[PDB]
This record gives structure tokens, sequence and C-alpha cells, in this order.
DNA sequence: AAATTTGTTTGAATTTTGAGCAAATTT
DNA sequence: AAATTTGCTCAAAATTCAAACAAATTT
């Protein structure tokens, strides 16, 4: 009765396929493009925070997001997110997100 | 201006970039949409996984198989490194 | 007026980190 | 044969957590 959806199938993307056809594609995707491009682009120095660079590319829109659904209920955020209240407090300081 | 960006394409088949953020942001809309009042319960770890994963993905690739350096890329202790890649079952 | 959330502290649990070392691998 | 990296400890620095609670707010 279910079909399974797969972990990486919750989160997906609107894409364009080789028919011009309108399509899902996971959001694991778009990481790899973001990143693809960007080791293209180092030509050639060094990188020491790829991770918090990344991290914050992503925690953004998703506090943004969440804040968004719960009206701006902080308690609810942290519930629905699985993290404590008050690290969600800290990180919605750190994007200056109040 | 911004690092990381992905490539989108228009009705006029025009090649364009736009930061990963937004594709984040669809991700979820989507997903909000979808689940009329199911509640949530670990988005942060659920919304990690699907990052880290590519991000090990491809610092290796890009390092050759190489940990150390990889991590000192990344930012993050090579201890740390290693129990991400057995987390994702990537080793 | 009740019920819930916020803003904040406190301290314990967990995670990350740096450093050190023999063994293995790469150069 | 030298240099680097791995796999693994140890403990200590940092971050996350739960549990308060009054004051504020939302219902």
């Amino acid at each position: 009765m279910f079909e399974q959806r797969v972990n990486s199938d919750v989160l997906t993307v609107s894409t364009v396929n080789s028919q011009d056809q309108v399509t899902q594609k996971p959001l694991r995707d778009s990481v790899k493009q973001a990143l693809k491009n960007y080791f293209a682009q180092l030509n050639g120095q060094d990188v020491n925070d790829l991770y918090e660079l990344v991290l914050a590319e992503v925690e953004q829109p998703l506090l943004d997001m969440v804040m968004q659904y719960t009206r701006g209920n902080q308690t609810r955020a942290a519930l629905m997110m699985g993290i404590n209240r008050g690290t969600l407090r800290k990180k919605l300081k750190k994007y200056g997100m109040n």
C-alpha cells in the first residue's frame, strides 16, 4: 500500500532533464553540484573552513523556513528540529534572525 | 559574491547560478506542503545528513582519499571526520 | 484567567578537539 | 629510507542539553 520513499527523496528540488521535462532530484545532488563548482573555482589556494562555510549556507534557510512554519514560535521550532531551544536561540542569533 | 551555487535553466535555455541556500529553501517548502500537519521530529538531523554525505563524498574525492587533508580543508578534527565517515558507512 | 512561550541561569552530558604514538602506506 | 598518514588512545575544551523560574505573551 505505501510505496517506499527513500531518505534522499524526502527533500527534493525541481530539475529539468535531457528531454526538457520537469522532475524532482534529491537535495543531496544540489550540494554535490554546489561543491563540484566550488572546487573548479579554486585556482587553487587553500581552504580551512569548508564545513562551516556549507553548514551556514544550510542552517540559514532551515531556520528561516521552520520559523515561518511555526510563525515565530521558538519552542515548537526547536521541538520539530530536534534541538534544544537554547541552541536554536543561539543559532538564530548567529544569523541575525531576531 | 556567493561561493556555493548551483546551475539553473530558464525557459529561454539560459543557464544561471543561484545560491545553494535557495535550493535548500525550496526543498523544505516542498517538504512542509507535502505533509499536511503531520508532525516533524528530527528535522535538523534530517537536513544535516542530507548535506554531510555529499560533502564528505566530495572532499574525499578531491583529496583523493586523504583523510588528513580532508579534515584540514573542512576545518574539523580528523577524529571527528572519521566518526562522520563511519556514521554514513562510507569507509 | 489559564496556558504557553520567552528569556535567562545553572550544571551535567555529549561532542569535538589536540596531542601523542606504532604501524602502515605513500613518496 | 623518509615522510606522511592512519588507527587509535587520553583528557580537556567546547557545545549541547535538560531542568528550572519569573516575566511576557497568547489563547
